[PDB]
Parts: C-alpha cells; sequence; structure tokens
C-alpha cells in the first residue's frame, strides 16, 4: 500500500522584512512613476482599484485582473487623472498594457539579472485604492508555478514568480517588487490563501514577452469579469 | 396572501415550419456568403465551430461566443480556408466581427423592417461543423430578452431578439436567419433549453451597433472561456 496524502516543500523560510526599507531612499525616487489605476467595470458591479508603473514614456504596465472586465481605465500620477486606453492584455500571464498619453513621470528599468533568497526589496502600491505605500519585502525563492488562469480557464498556466515573504494587502496588484537599486524585479500580483505573509510577483522574466506589444495603439478588449 | 408561483406568457405559438423551405431558390443562392467558422482554443481545451455570414467585403459577422476563448480563427468559404482576425468582439451583445483578406463571396444585406410573427424564414449554418444546413423556420415573436452575457457576468443585458419556431442545433451559432427575400433578419445565437423547438436570434436592429467598428483592423483580444 503507497499512503495517499499529498506533499509539498513549504515556501523557503527566510527573516522579518527590515521595516526600514519604508525610509530607504530608493522608495521616494521610485514613487513618481509608481502609479494608481481605477477601472469602472459596470458589467462585474465594481470599481476595480490598483497599481501600475511606467514602463517606457506613456506606457504603463499592470496586472491584467487590476482592469479584467472593466470599460474606463484612469491612471493617477501626481494626485491628477490620465486617460488610458489598453493595448495589451494578456489574462494567461496577467498582464495588461496602457497607453497613457502625457503622462509625465518617467520610465523604471527591469533588473537585468533574477533576485536571491533573502534578498531586501520593497513591494510598491496602493492599498485600497488609498495613499502611496512602500511595504518592505524579502525575497523566498524564484519558482515555477502552475495553476489556473485569471478566468479559471480549463487549461492550467505555468509562470515564473517570486514568492516574497511580506504583507501584501488589496490594491498592491500591478505594482513592482524593486530592489535597492530602484529597478524592476517583477509585477506583484498575489498573496498566498493559507500562508498569510507570502506574496507572489511576476517576474522581470515572465512578463518580458508582454513588451513585444508595447508599440500596440488600439484598444483590445478587458475580457470577464474576474468570478 | 398572496401565492408566490413564477409565471411567464409562453412562446407565442405558431404553425410548424413548412419543410419545402430546404429547396427554396434563395437557400442555393444564399450558401456562398455563409461561411464555416473553426476556432482552435487551446485555453478551453476545445476547438469550436460554428457559422458567420459576409457583411461587407473581407468581414464576417458571427457570435462572440463562436470564437470565444480562442487563439485562431478560420473561415471556410467554398470548402477552402482563409485566415482571419478578430477586430471586433462584444461578449454583451454576443458578436464578433471577423476580417478576412481576400474572402471571395459577396455581403448580404441586413433587412430594413422587422419580420412578423409567423413568417417563413431559414437557419443557414453548419451543424456539427459538418455539411451546409438550412433549417426551416417560422418567426414567433419579437422581444426584448434579459439574461446573462456569454460569460455570466454580473450585470445582466438586454437584447432584442426574435424568438423562432425551429430545430436550432449545435453549430448553427452564428448563422444568419434569412427571409425568402434573402436578407439576413438577425443572428441565430440559441436554443431554447425546455422548449424544445424554439430558437433565438438577435435582431438585425440588435447588431446594427457593431457595424460602426467594420472599419477595425487590429486584432482585439477573444475574452475568457464560455463556461
Amino acid at each position: 500500500a503507497v499512503l495517499e496524502p499529498f506533499s509539498r516543500t513549504p515556501v523557503i523560510p527566510v527573516a522579518s522584512p527590515d521595516p526600514a526599507l519604508v525610509n530607504n531612499p530608493v522608495v521616494a525616487a521610485t514613487e513618481p512613476s509608481v502609479v494608481k489605476i481605477r477601472s469602472l467595470a459596470p458589467r462585474c458591479q465594481k470599481v476595480l482599484e490598483g497599481t501600475g508603473f511606467v514602463i517606457s514614456p506613456d506606457r504603463v504596465m499592470t496586472n491584467a485582473h487590476v482592469v479584467a472586465g472593466s470599460n474606463n481605465v484612469t491612471v493617477y500620477a501626481g494626485d491628477k487623472p490620465f486617460e488610458a486606453t489598453v493595448v495589451s492584455y494578456d489574462p494567461s500571464v496577467d498582464v495588461a498594457i496602457l497607453a497613457v498619453p502625457h503622462l509625465p513621470p518617467p520610465p523604471l528599468v527591469f533588473a537585468a539579472e533574477p533576485a536571491k533568497t533573502g534578498a531586501d526589496v520593497v513591494v510598491l502600491g496602493y492599498p485600497g485604492g488609498g495613499n502611496f505605500t512602500a511595504t518592505p519585502a524579502r525575497i523566498r525563492e524564484a519558482i515555477r508555478l502552475s495553476g489556473p488562469d485569471i478566468y479559471g480557464d480549463p487549461e492550467p498556466v505555468t509562470r515564473d514568480v517570486y514568492t516574497i515573504r511580506a504583507d501584501v494587502e488589496q490594491g498592491d496588484s500591478g505594482g513592482p517588487l524593486i530592489d535597492l537599486n530602484g529597478q524592476v524585479l517583477g509585477v506583484v500580483f498575489g498573496a498566498a490563501i493559507d500562508d498569510a505573509e507570502t506574496g507572489f510577483v511576476l517576474t522581470a522574466g515572465e512578463v518580458a514577452g508582454q513588451l513585444a506589444k508595447i508599440g500596440a495603439t488600439q484598444p483590445v478588449g478587458t475580457g470577464a469579469c474576474v468570478s
């Protein structure tokens, strides 16, 4: 008889994030390029709020689920609204790119190399659709994560992610995980259900393919409401 | 005490469709402009097949649910495949428009006036992804139908539809309901669940708004897999 429990390796244990990261000079320097996204989604009977960041002039990256099902997307930078168009939308990888004419802040650069276990990193975003907040974090591990896409479609997806030790909050989706150099390590998208202090981040490598469509100008749809 | 059953008016009873409609000269004349659609949908672990029809040179109308979740759409006319691009996709009304370069058959015209109860009409399409089939039909009523969109999103939709007396088959979705003049009265999309010989057709008026995007050229997404 082979016994039939299911087991998996735990998320890599790492030290508590350094609380002082909230005051690291990288936070204030990066903040202008981290934007709030508000999406009206009457089909879903919701207003969605999340975070994005500038990837090139007039181009903002966020998660697909931050705009899924919506019919109007506004980007806020420096407490000012900017009209946005969804020009790339990928519910499998979970990334959207927005065209945002005349958006003042400069782009952030994706980090050239992967982060290492135990590294000090920072989640930047807008919890609750409120004020900009830096959330101290620590890298646990780069993993290949398999699971459903944002719609729960039949065929699962496999993506390169970081697990992090952090308290990721609703509204942080779409924001960057930055290193202490102010470069983007990935896009924060989720939190563990059962593992309280664990967040999930799409790696820079995982989202890189989306940039092939950065030159798009026409609106693409925003798909179904997330269940 | 007010009693609490639910009641509704029955679909309008009408005579059985005239079986001779399969041989009406309008069928053969319209057939070249009624195309088969095959959509590869690996996200949904399915191949989807339905029907569409030419609405303007190199432009085909079908239902959104005929291409929902797919990543490749082929149009077949005269037993030949044509590459297609989804350039408009509306899961609320349930209509997609395909750009189909160098598609030989001519367009069909939308009928200028609504059909009347009892009118002889014909459902044209490709049941089971097989051979072209004309299905005799009879108009029951033009109604305003409320219900969920194709994804079961929270907010219901209200659409102008015909109910018809007909045996609508899987694969007929997206095909035209034609009058005896060979003009398009609407787009066949569904069948009653409990009322066996009843089909549902989006009216010409209901789908007319989609034509505002007929000049689109860039691909839009195909949304979520229908559950």
